[PDB]
């Protein structure tokens, strides 16, 4: 049977239910079939590389894979790769520092830019202070993480290209919805004239969400988030929460299937001194 297969992170989450979905169907779009394979918890290391290295001896064309880890996949995929394996990472990027001595590639790496996702929610608080503008705050998360950090330029850059808008305080807060909650409020005692913060992360987010429900300046203060949890949605359907900037898992899935097809077509694996395709996947603003 069928001839690609999709490792991904778990799928008791909500994210990569979608990313399956489509897979799925634009795979009814190309004319291939698909096998979508997934270990239980988020922090199985050892029970993918088990999954992808069983996968790995059957016989599929090609492998799109979401890694758990940067290392946990890095020596089944430079083997798979030697067997002529069209190989598609997918979400996070796998070590290509380790790949490259483990003597494979990847065809191609599809994931969101997290910078645009930081400049996407900047952005949104641009167009909403309007012409007035005012005071904002971007609650960081920890340091060191690229992920964060990301989506900490993006909002800077964004606005500092806005001669309307004062940055007061660009902190750092580790992920964490109490320690959110602790540096929201001092923000909004040391500079109370704030009208929206965004936040780098969805878990920050309820917790400044919070400070705000605290002072009762529930509707004059914006508050914005990432990821695009079940959780936070909700909240902005109710006007609780301003907005939050989500992936699009159905797209990155189905833009690794696309370009894993694109390579089988072409008869030969990307060689090693070649660098991968670099696609990069929107996100979505969620808004009432």
């Amino acid at each position: 049977a069928a001839e690609y297969a999709v490792v991904l992170k778990t799928l008791s989450n909500p994210f990569w239910v979608d990313m399956k979905k489509g897979i799925e169907d634009e795979a009814k779009t190309l004319g291939v079939s698909v096998d979508i394979f997934a270990s239980p918890s988020e922090g199985d290391f050892q029970s993918q590389l088990q999954l992808f290295e069983d996968l790995s001896n059957k016989n599929y064309k090609g492998i799109a894979f979401a890694p758990l880890s940067s290392v946990n996949l890095v020596m089944p995929v430079a083997r798979a790769w030697k067997k002529g394996i069209y190989l598609v990472n997918l979400d996070e990027k796998i070590d290509m520092d380790n790949l490259k001595k483990a003597g494979g590639n990847v065809e191609a790496f599809v994931t969101t830019d997290n910078v645009a996702v930081g400049a996407k929610g900047a952005s949104f608080i641009i167009d909403k202070l309007g012409a007035e503008g005012g005071e904002v705050a971007i609650i960081e998360g920890k340091a060191g993480n690229a992920s964060g950090e990301a989506r900490r330029n993006g909002a800077t850059e964004a606005f500092k290209k806005a001669s309307q808008i004062k940055l007061v305080a660009s902190q750092p807060a580790d992920w964490d919805r109490i320690k959110a909650l602790d540096v929201a409020t001092n923000v909004l005692q040391r500079n109370p004239n704030i009208k929206a913060i965004y936040c780098a992360n969805d878990t920050m987010a309820m917790g400044v969400a919070q400070a705000v429900a605290n002072a009762g300046k529930t509707g004059k203060v914006l508050v914005v988030g990432t990821d695009g949890i079940p959780e936070a949605r909700k909240m902005v359907e109710a006007g609780q929460m301003t907005a939050t900037v989500a992936q699009n898992p159905a797209d990155i899935g189905a833009t690794g299937l696309k370009l894993m097809v694109d390579a089988e077509k072409s008869g030969k694996v990307i060689p090693l001194d070649k660098a991968p395709e670099f696609k990069l996947v929107d996100s979505i603003l969620v808004t009432q």
